């Protein structure tokens, strides 16, 4: 796919590409960012720095408030719309059909993280804009309000926490952005190394897995049983907010920061967005999902949103598109500034959201054994769970179930083994 002959090490910059002259669209889902009034840097900030080392490298931002389903679409037109976009749910399987190979897999595992994360056939295809962890924002003096004295561990602890918020503060204990679909499908980022403390759980076991959606017996209070359970049960005791199909995202930014909101499951990219909300951003924390695995935390470090360039454009404009990713990973500082941990293979910087963590074991996904790397993707699309892959319809249901008091959890979450025993059986 990389018609330029040069891979992504290979680039100097300020130096290769120098005489180039053209204009790459970007395409990237953070409609905060594309606003003048953005709290922190935002894209116009960003590509001004990048201007000083390659004017001549206009760069056109485009986001989409619906973005997974919007990329998908101008994915699936396979034209020369757009230069580089941030990857949507895309069968790894299908990367070449869709976009430029930066390099060999073991060549960027040298200057950047996670190289394998979006590879395929040996190939890396996507760059993480930074690595995330999962965890929970919470705000610490609707803790202190409520007495809560430590951070809860366990999910009888969480919900034990969530009860008493509830009776004695004023704050919506969880709320669920139930509206917003790429919030519903965050609960899927929980349920593998940070649910198992098994690094190749994502990767290796849960595909080949027939009913990994049971709870487990030796210990009823970890992987993804837990997790699911988690969301159910809050909702069902009562605390989470009155109206889930009426939620909004933009102003429970405002509300977590003013102390309305007490808990929002969210990765750690959400820490800024809100510290910036108010006036309050000292009273924002980030705690580790309340599980534990014999006697340990875990948090899984993956990226948020990976970098890819089209393959249908022209050599001229891969060639920008690569610049300005590696740009972005290298030179920008969006990691920094987005709460997040830098890509670049040799920084080891760390958000300083990350101080409630120091006894949490921080891990990333383990590739699959070779030749199954293409095993996750394909039981996720026959089994129409979409794990981890944009699917938060089926969560939004765990909400529906759970406020109607139309299913248990469990009997939710025996339709999904039921569908993911078949998808796993025709994938062996
Ligand atoms: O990239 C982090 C998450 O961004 C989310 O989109 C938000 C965005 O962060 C910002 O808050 C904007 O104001 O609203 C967007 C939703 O329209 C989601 O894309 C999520 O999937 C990302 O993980
Ligand atoms: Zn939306
Ligand atoms: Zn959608
Ligand atoms: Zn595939
Ligand atoms: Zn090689
Ligand atoms: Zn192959
Ligand atoms: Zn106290
Ligand atoms: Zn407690
Ligand atoms: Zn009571
Ligand atoms: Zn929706
Ligand atoms: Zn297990
Ligand atoms: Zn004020
Ligand atoms: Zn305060
Ligand atoms: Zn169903
Ligand atoms: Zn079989």
């Amino acid at each position: 796919g990389n018609k330029t002959g040069i891979t992504y090490p290979e680039i100097k910059l300020g130096e290769t590409g120098k005489d180039i002259k053209t204009t790459i669209t970007f395409m990237n889902n953070r409609t905060d960012m594309n606003l003048d009034t953005y709290p922190g840097k935002n894209w116009k900030s960003y590509i001004e720095d990048f201007n000083k080392m390659y004017p001549n490298i206009t760069v056109k931002v485009q986001t989409d408030s619906n973005y997974a389903d919007s990329a998908l679409t101008r994915l699936q037109a396979n034209n020369d719309s757009w230069d580089i976009m941030m990857i949507p749910a895309v069968d790894k399987s299908e990367f070449s059909n869709y976009f430029v190979p930066y390099g060999e897999t073991s060549e960027m595992e040298k200057v950047i993280k996670l190289a394998d994360e979006k590879a395929y056939d040996g190939q890396t295809y996507g760059i993480a804009n930074n690595g995330v962890t999962a965890g929970i924002v919470y705000n610490k003096k609707v803790f202190e309000e409520a007495g809560i004295k430590e951070l809860p561990k366990t999910p009888e602890e969480f919900q034990a926490d969530l009860k008493l918020i509830k009776e004695k503060t004023k704050a919506v204990p969880l709320y669920t952005n139930f509206v917003e679909d790429w919030a519903m499908g965050a609960w899927d980022q929980y349920i593998a190394g940070n649910a198992t403390g098994d690094p190749k759980f994502m990767n290796q076991v849960l595909p080949t897995t027939k009913e990994p959606f049971k709870k487990d017996a030796s210990a009823p209070d970890t992987h993804p049983y837990a997790v699911y359970k988690t969301l159910y049960d809050a909702v069902a005791n009562g605390y989470t907010e009155e109206d889930y199909s009426t939620t909004d995202w933009e102003s429970s930014k405002g509300k977590m920061n003013n102390g309305e909101i007490a808990t929002m499951v969210l990765g750690a990219w959400a820490v800024p967005q809100m510290k910036q909300a108010g006036d309050h951003p000292d009273d924002i924390g980030y705690m580790p999902f309340p599980i534990t695995v014999d006697g340990k935390q875990y948090a899984t470090i993956a990226g948020d949103y990976s970098y890819g360039i089209n393959k249908n454009i022209s050599k001229e404009k891969q060639e920008a598109s690569m610049i300005f990713v590696k740009w972005m990973t290298e030179d920008s500082g969006f990691a920094k500034n987005e709460g997040g941990i830098p890509i670049k293979a040799d920084d080891e910087s760390m958000p300083e959201t990350y101080e409630t963590f120091s006894d949490v074991e921080l891990i990333t996904d383990a590739p699959a054994k070779e030749g199954q790397e293409d095993l996750l993707a394909n039981v996720n699309s026959d089994s129409e769970l979409g794990i981890n892959n944009g699917n938060g319809k089926k969560i939004q249901d765990i909400v529906v179930d759970a406020a109607n008091r139309t299913r248990t959890i469990d009997q939710i979450m025996d339709e999904w083994n039921q569908k993911w025993a078949k998808a796993v059986e025709d994938n062996e």
